[PDB]
């Protein structure tokens, strides 16, 4: 039958083709020899640093394709506009190697990249986006003020809204805008004598990184980490963040009254700060975006990982279960407690959040819709389905066709 | 070029330079991965009404011959020359070739080792192989299968097994076994589209009626084997009660669990798929190990469109139904796998909870490193459906790829 990938649900027997992949303009990791798709990052979409200016012939080719998606997206192709726009953008980067994106189209490319992300589960919200423009930001300190504003208005007290900034784009021969931290949010790490780690081990980097530069590191378990923000060839500089912008939610159980007494918490503001924003060739190094959480992230992976905080044994000690033998399932059982803890803490401190239940089942909605709009959706697997009882959720099911669209998101290697 | 692996837990870092040995091509491409997939468009394995390109079938059997000569430490010796040159003179006048019952057995085991779906290949290297290429009838394939059942069952003491029929043939039909396991629960269809038993096994229920089983009408009835030979019609027959051992599920602290009368075999053995040897290919090579407890307690008992027993027995656990967030799937589901290895465990029957199984396999994952600089594993089938990141092979990355021996999936024979 058709020339595209055949992709079935087994639990309903529907079939579709993904003929949006056809679109695909950049390879992933994968050949017929064998398959890469479990691999966190291969080394193909790493977009690293590329100093001397891009082949103009290269990025040419870029801008001319995300231009015609922008005035396909508001069905003007062929239109005079569109072949003006053209010409202007080919003129500006015949003059000075690179061009600007106008106030709209930045939106549009935003939107588009997050709707590419073959790992976000929470893509049915792709529409609803504010995006603060800051390409005009000159300074560090300019950037910790958009940084406040983003998370002040993106945290709304509790009731989360998506959103990105978008800082000045790289230059030739100029220095980046970066974020040094991963997300605007983390959790210190304290590298112990014993050689082990108190707080996040996932930041332990990031945290000597911070106390390198002059901050004056704590001894707690949940010590909020300050802003490593570098302009253009500039050193990084450090910024706190204000206390009082920084929603975080204590956890509690429903029932299991001793949860409350274990100190555990977490923040409200999941924001990516690390990643790059790329739209018809054009590279955003420093656009953090956020959203709300899914409670397996919080719940499963940072609270239950060997690797993070590993609390599953002293959970399972409480509920006073056989952590001797693996058959007893403890695991199983302290792991549904503690996400249950940060469903039931998120809903009564009134903090936007989404179990990997109604998660999956809407992305599955969004699956139709574009299966509808575009003729499939770039998915990885491995991501879109939770850390915890992955087959009880409708995504497990369903085969996805992974593949790269641009605007995209992409990992970039550290500043340092 | 040789991927890098990584394993996010411990941060260790290996290189797979075993792919490089793949000769069989995959569903991706650099445009686009399809590893999610669960069927081939087409790898699968087309008829064989006309011989095998010789140039094609003798280059995989000289490989396979070099790997057996290997495997005895006997490469180059007197007996590897003499046995490629016997395959040789073989494919050159018949258009085909037949294996040594070592090499059989040798055939078997890698073919276990190299499949990526498979979770416990750590005991790849203890496989009992039952050699019935003398076989020549739909009612000898019967007393063949059921000795492999009686061995393999050992009364609760599985044992890894294996029982290999005769190579397809050209411009023959092939011996086949129509059911997709030697154990399977009828699924009825009746009144609105629901369905009575295994709704997997619809279609096979409805085949065996047709060729004159007098159905049942419960949950679990055990279905007879459509056993077919050469060019015949597939012909029905039923396996002996005392043979088919089963499980009947309780829980260890909730009474009330036993009076759902949910219950589960003991013997989990593939019957649909074909193994591939040097070129050679076996249509009906059926093979069993033992349950890993998530395959039953969250699969076949869970999964919708299987029993779909989950909320059931959350009413049953009193628990909130009314929405996602009070997480009563996820509940049920585990104390759902606890009653599975707690019934197998009582019943003293061979079974392996998920944690334990995963470990197992990250032990194997080493050996193979170490042993061959590589192991095909496909991470979607290796990761439990449950508690995905509690167990270590979620952490760890995995490189998928096609070698042989291997087991492989064939078209259904109607
Ligand atoms: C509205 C709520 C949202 C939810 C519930 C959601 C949920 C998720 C989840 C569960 C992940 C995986 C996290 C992990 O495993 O570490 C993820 C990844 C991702 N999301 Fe979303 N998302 C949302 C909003 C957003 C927004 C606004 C953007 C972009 C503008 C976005 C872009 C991405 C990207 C690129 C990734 C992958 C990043 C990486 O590879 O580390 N998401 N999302
Ligand atoms: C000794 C105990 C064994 C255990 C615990 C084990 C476990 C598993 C599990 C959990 C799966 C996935 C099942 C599913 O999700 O449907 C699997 C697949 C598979 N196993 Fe093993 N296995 C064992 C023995 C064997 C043996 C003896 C062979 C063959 C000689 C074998 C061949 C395979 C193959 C080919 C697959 C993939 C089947 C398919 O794609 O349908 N396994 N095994
Ligand atoms: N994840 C959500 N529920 S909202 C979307 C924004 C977001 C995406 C991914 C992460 C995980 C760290 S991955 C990284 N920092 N590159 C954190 C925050
Ligand atoms: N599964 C084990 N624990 S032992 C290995 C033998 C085995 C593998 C897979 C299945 C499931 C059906 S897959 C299919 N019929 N192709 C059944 C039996
Ligand atoms: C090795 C493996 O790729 C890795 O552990 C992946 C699996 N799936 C994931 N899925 C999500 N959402 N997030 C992750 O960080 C991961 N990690
Ligand atoms: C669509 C998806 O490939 C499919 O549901 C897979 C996922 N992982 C699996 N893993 C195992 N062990 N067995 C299966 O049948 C599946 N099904
Ligand atoms: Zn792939």
């Amino acid at each position: 039958g058709p020339k595209f990938p055949r992709v079935k649900n087994w639990e309903l027997g529907s079939i579709t083709y993904d003929t949006l992949c056809a679109q695909s303009q950049q390879d992933g990791p994968c050949t017929p020899r064998r398959c890469l798709g479990s691999l966190v990052l291969p080394r193909k979409l790493q977009t690293r640093p590329s100093p001397g200016p891009p082949p103009a012939e290269q990025l040419l080719s870029q801008a001319r394709d995300f231009i015609n998606q922008y005035y396909s997206s508001i069905k003007r192709s062929g239109s005079q506009a569109h072949e003006e726009r053209l010409q202007e953008v080919e003129a500006e980067v015949a003059s000075t190697g690179t061009y600007h994106l106008r106030e709209s189209e930045l939106v549009f490319g935003a939107k588009q990249a997050w709707r590419n992300a073959p790992r976000c589960v929470g893509r049915i919200q792709w529409g609803k986006l504010q995006v603060f423009d800051a390409r005009d930001c000159s300074s560090a300190q300019e950037m910790f003020t958009y940084i406040c504003n983003h998370i002040k208005y993106a945290t709304n007290r509790g009731n989360l809204r998506s959103a990105i900034t978008v800082f000045p784009q790289r230059a030739p021969g100029r220095g980046d805008f970066r974020i040094w931290n991963s997300q605007l949010v983390r959790y210190a790490g304290y590298r112990q004598q014993d050689g082990s780690v108190r707080g996040d081990p996932a930041n332990v980097e990031i945290t000597e990184l911070c106390i390198q530069h002059g901050w004056t590191p704590g001894n707690g378990r949940f010590d909020v980490l300050p802003l490593l923000l570098q302009a253009p060839d500039e050193a990084p500089e450090l910024f706190v963040l204000p206390p009082e912008l920084v929603l975080e939610v204590p956890l509690e159980h429903p029932t299991l009254e001793w949860f409350a007494a274990l100190g555990l918490r977490w923040y409200a503001l999941p924001a990516v700060s690390n990643m790059l924003l790329e739209i018809g060739g054009l590279e955003f190094s420093a656009a953090p975006f956020s959203g709300w959480y899914m409670s397996t992230e919080i719940g499963t992976r940072n609270l239950c990982d060997p690797h993070r905080y590993n609390i599953l044994e002293d959970v399972a000690v409480c509920m006073d279960l056989d952590t001797r033998t693996t058959s007893s399932l403890w695991k199983d059982k302290a792991a549904v407690e503690i996400n249950l803890a940060v469903l039931h803490s998120f809903q009564l401190a009134k903090v936007t959040i989404v179990d990997h239940h109604a998660a999956t089942v809407s992305f599955m909605k969004h699956l139709d819709n574009e299966q509808k709009a575009r003729g499939g959706c770039p998915a990885d697997w491995a991501w879109i389905v939770p850390p915890i009882s992955g087959s009880l959720t409708p995504v497990f099911h369903q085969e996805m066709v992974n593949y790269i669209l641009s605007p995209a998101f992409r990992y970039q290697p550290d500043p340092w």
